[PDB]
């Protein structure tokens, strides 16, 4: 699956507790669809907890490029009733868990 370079959250470029160089979500991103599913709203990104404050990454040593690259990942991630694991960090925390996205139920 694919969708179109759309970006609906805002990200800022930091420094954390650890220092990893990462970028912190503001908005919502969990709460758009289009592509392979079409229904942008609040509904599964709830079932992981997905919310405003902690950051995103989706890579190996808690570091990310910015929306661009997360526009990507996103799309590409974007499936029916697909659920991967991510990696998340809270102020330079180390946590991970496994949400699942619904484009299409």
């Amino acid at each position: 699956p694919l969708t179109r370079p759309y970006l609906g959250f805002r990200v800022a470029v930091g420094r954390d507790s650890s220092g990893c160089t990462t970028l912190s979500i503001q908005e919502v991103t969990q709460t758009y669809t289009g592509s392979n599913g079409g229904a942008d709203l609040m509904g599964p990104a709830f079932a992981a907890g997905l919310r405003v404050g902690d950051q995103l990454v989706r890579f190996a040593g808690y570091t990310v490029t910015e929306l661009a690259a997360f526009n990507t990942v996103v799309a590409r991630h974007v499936r029916p009733s697909a659920s991967i694991p991510v990696v998340f960090s809270r102020d330079g925390v180390v946590m991970s868990a496994t949400i699942v996205v619904g484009e299409l139920e």
